[PDB]
């Protein structure tokens, strides 16, 4: 029927959240039934993952998170070559974290794909008969025949199929418990975690395993006949099978699929309000619509580490990017130390397209402290408010110096945007400073190294203030001819249309998601702080170069729209806030 | 059980051609049976699609070809308000094409696609009953009930999804039966608005004993009856469909060549030869897999878009050709405000990029009004860009005496193109082995002023903004078309005839690959002849993902490979081949 199937997996770490997104791609591609995802998850899977499912809002898909950690000291006792091998020996007592509702559950490892409907490995459950209440592959390895005691040839624990109900009836806990006990007296460890321990009890206890045919775990013989693949001639088609599941539009599947109801979790429904509400007659009708859509965000899409700091002084430098701009990623890295959080706008494809460049980069790979959170393109235009948003809400420091993906900043400015927020109190005070913006026309080969370098090469007409020859105001407030000079931090009031790069406390106003597509967006930023009474403060021996580029993808109603967008904003701002606003209006 | 589906589209053109790709593609990710396509094809269909099925080697699955335009006498004289609704009747004389021994068919229309097993609507054959000979769904629009009309039985019925009994229709004359119908309608009407439908709704509607109806699901017209829903016919609850087509148009075709499990097949010869070389080689060599690469057939769609060449007066037209990877389509706008002559593009992209690509060119207008511009689909597959395995898949489908072989990231000068048809006249390029050079400058800045002249050229590279990509000076102030002679690793960007060497296959990735062309053309002998008037400039762009690629070994490799060029050449030529040794 419309019947839920029950899926458990157990997953810890960014590894893992990967994997497990590309299992769960393959399952949705051929699945015709409501699924039920009980994810047992460490605290890093748990985010991930948790924020991942709630943007992709896949129909008829329900997902429960457990807390693994929670859980260690109920199998922690049993030795393990690998302490990762704890993790899997959690399936063992899933029979106790599971809801006690839940009859039966199919257990995957996240290394494991599927080529059928998983509808078929669900009815298998129908075939089980008396005391069986466990389903599993032989072992395909020859592991066992030449070592833990197993039955046989062994079976194969990627792939598990448990009769819930059954093997709470039977005390399954105190079974396997006695069986590992006994068995840990003479083998002193488990090589391969769970899958031992169930060897041996299903060897004590022959009657219960049912055997699945080899074809629903198939460890890389028996095209058509194999329908679940287990990763450690033919195989060129299966890692085809992987690549194309790895690289395969999760927005895809998003489609509804009737015959069922279709739950729609909280955010589908306040999307599906939101899209009502417009006016489809409006001709900014899209616009609209990509101020409220949904992308998929893969949040910490690498592995990553942050170093607690001493001071509560440390900042992180913030930016987004689509794939045209990959060539930035090594260059910042040389000139900014410090943590870096970047929003990565991209396909699948450039999704895994990324995977690879980074792991192949000595500089990439050596840095833990850089946070990359992959928003999936959907809709029309480039949403660069949604993406700045999602950077800077995941940081892991007090500070943030907010900037593009195309400036490198000068040699050393992180520590001394530190020492800049001790100087200047931004602990106790409402501030953003200013790292004033130049740029060059042409990729150089000699970084300026001082300041006093950066006026040379600025009186010779190779390095210009940034947007110099298009918006000069915009960064005119930021007085260029007394930076030159300045040895002490100054400050400097609003201007319209003004737009520097600023480093602020955390908890800052975020960017209005209404402006989509290239316009005003930083300029209504700037707004928000000036009339929180952020004070701006120019730093006098700061300094950030923007590279050169290609311009990226200018219809007249698009010039309207954003003009609507704008006066709606002032608008909202005027309701918002109040005789505050007026100033601004009169720019 | 193993039996062959037999499956007849009739297919026009080229966006027929991409059509058809998609609905084979629909069919073959739920068959279980061998299959047999009938392609009844115009000849710019037969051309594309020959190639599309050559190279995508399906197993158990055969395809036939029979020339549409020999059968437009058949139904030229019932007249239509669309031309292209000719090829729609030729629906009508299948009984007469299809070969002898062909007892039943599926005919099916481009806009298609399954969304199950075709052996079920195979299948339904055998419910047939009687002088049943005819297999249609009704008519889901309201056209044949009112005015919005040809006679037709209640609804009438959709064309796009028939399933015929060729022997009985034979045994029946069929051929006089509708022949006998049309004109006697025709006399009334005076012309068809829907063509083959209206034709024969007519017979049904004469003779309403030859249909079997079949159910509402085996042909879904679009423009309700999800699980049940078989076999979609295109024209909020869009959605879903939307994203079914979506998903067919993105799926990896090479996928589908997974064998049949059931039924063993023969893949032609193409597999035989394919096998053959792969397993000549040496599986211990640490160059593998180029040399594998060297021998892959990648999936082929020549003419993805419209094409529409205009024969040139003179023999001296000339081509523009290049390729490209989905990271450099932002240059294409450029190159066509630059070159209005015609254009052959090598794409090597995979199925979602296919598909985006289409959509890029449909919402520009610049290459909407370009219709000389061919833009052929090398499929992705394998690990290595085969960048000459592009080059020549360009350069061979052109519609010109002369080629000029280009790189997508080069702007030509303005007028480049008369000019060089100008040149192959003066140089006797018609008569004579000459390779024309056109040199090549680059830039760091990314908003340039284009030089519209070669003065401001030599001025802008006099103010350090150009720089050079032999005597630029002879160059600098040359009038005269010169020769110059091949020196070591000599790689010019020139303009050919179009019956030139073709690139060396075995050159996967980036290495000697036009080192080795231009080595080839001096060994047979072209003159290299610079044009004194002729430029082209380097725009920067973001790096692509070569930038990745370039381990140890893939050093080493492309180094090996570039010897053993120059130990074939020395055997295929003989002394003639030493003096580029002893560079
Ligand atoms: C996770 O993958 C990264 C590379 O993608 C690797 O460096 C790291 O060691 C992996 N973690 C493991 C194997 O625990
Ligand atoms: C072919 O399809 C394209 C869509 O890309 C359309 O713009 C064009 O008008 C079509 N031409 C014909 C003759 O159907
Ligand atoms: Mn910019
Ligand atoms: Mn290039």
């Amino acid at each position: 029927k419309c019947e839920t199937i029950h899926v458990a997996i157990v997953c810890a770490g960014y590894n893992a959240s990967r994997d497990v997104v590309t299992l769960v791609k393959s399952v949705l591609f051929h699945r015709r039934n409501p699924l039920h995802f009980h994810l047992i998850a460490d605290s890093i899977a748990e985010q991930i993952l948790a924020t991942l499912f709630q943007t992709w809002m896949v129909p008829a898909v329900r997902v429960d998170f457990y807390n693994a950690d929670e859980l260690k000291s109920e199998v922690s006792w049993i030795p393990n070559k690998h302490y990762s091998g704890i993790y899997g020996l959690m399936k063992l007592v899933l029979t106790k974290t599971l809801p006690a509702n839940l009859e039966r559950v199919i257990v995957l490892d996240t290394d494991i794909t599927f080529a059928t409907d998983i509808a078929e490995l669900w009815a298998v459950f129908h075939k089980f008969k008396g005391q069986q209440v466990l389903g599993l592959v032989e072992n395909q390895s020859d592991w066992y025949l030449g070592p833990w005691p197993a039955l046989g040839r062994g079976y194969n624990t990627g792939v598990i199929l448990l009769l819930l109900d059954k093997l709470r009836k039977m005390k399954w806990e105190q079974m396997w418990r006695l069986t590992a006990e006994r068995e840990l007296m003479g083998m002193l460890s488990t090589s391969l975690a769970d899958q031992d321990i169930f060897n041996a009890v299903i060897k004590q206890n022959p009657f219960l395993v049912y055997q699945l045919p080899c074809f629903w775990n198939v460890q890389l013989q028996c095209v058509s006949d194999l329908k679940v693949i287990h990763w450690n001639k033919h195989v060129e088609f299966f890692r085809n099978l992987y690549l194309t599941f790895l690289e395969y539009d999760g927005n895809l599947l998003r489609r509804e699929l009737f015959g069922c109801p279709s739950e729609a979790d909280v955010n589908s429904e306040n999307l599906q309000k939101q899209l009502s509400e417009l006016d489809e007659d409006d001709l900014c009708y899209e616009f609209r619509r990509e101020r409220f859509t949904v992308h998929r965000t893969h949040l910490y899409f690498l592995h990553y580490e942050y170093e607690p700091a001493a001071d509560s002084t440390d900042v992180t430098l913030v930016a987004q990017l689509s794939m045209d701009r990959l060539q930035m990623l090594e260059a910042i890295c040389k000139h900014w130390e410090g943590p870096i959080s970047l929003a990565l706008y991209l396909s699948d494809a450039e999704a895994q397209q990324f995977l690879r460049y980074a792991q192949g980069s000595e500089v990439l790979m050596s840095r833990h402290n850089v946070g990359y959170h992959i928003v999936y393109k959907e809709g029309q235009f480039y949403p660069v408010n949604l993406l700045r948003n999602v950077a800077m809400k995941h940081i892991s420091t007090p500070y943030m110096f907010l900037s593009d993906i195309d400036f490198l900043p000068m040699y050393g400015l992180y520590e001394y945007l530190r020492k800049s927020v001790i100087q200047l109190d931004l602990a106790n005070t409402k501030k953003a400073m200013i790292v004033p913006a130049f740029e060059t026309l042409r990729y150089r080969l000699s970084f300026p190294k001082s300041k006093a370098e950066l006026l040379s090469m600025l009186d010779m007409g190779t390095l210009f203030t940034f947007r110099y020859h298009v918006w000069t105001k915009g960064h005119a407030p930021t007085n260029f001819a007394k930076w030159r000079t300045a040895t002490t931090p100054y400050r400097v009031e609003w201007e319209a249309d003004f737009e520097p790069y600023v480093v602020v406390r955390r908890d800052c106003p975020e960017y209005d998601r209404r402006f989509v597509g290239f316009g005003w967006n930083k300029v209504a930023h700037i707004m928000e702080l000036d009339v929180q009474e952020y004070e701006f403060i120019v730093l006098p021996n700061a300094y950030m170069i923007h590279m050169p580029h290609a311009p990226s993808f200018s219809n007249k109603q698009y010039r309207i729209c954003l003009k609507t967008l704008k006066e709606e904003f002032q608008q909202d701002m005027s309701r918002r806030y109040g005789f505050a606003a007026l100033k601004y209006l009169t720019a």
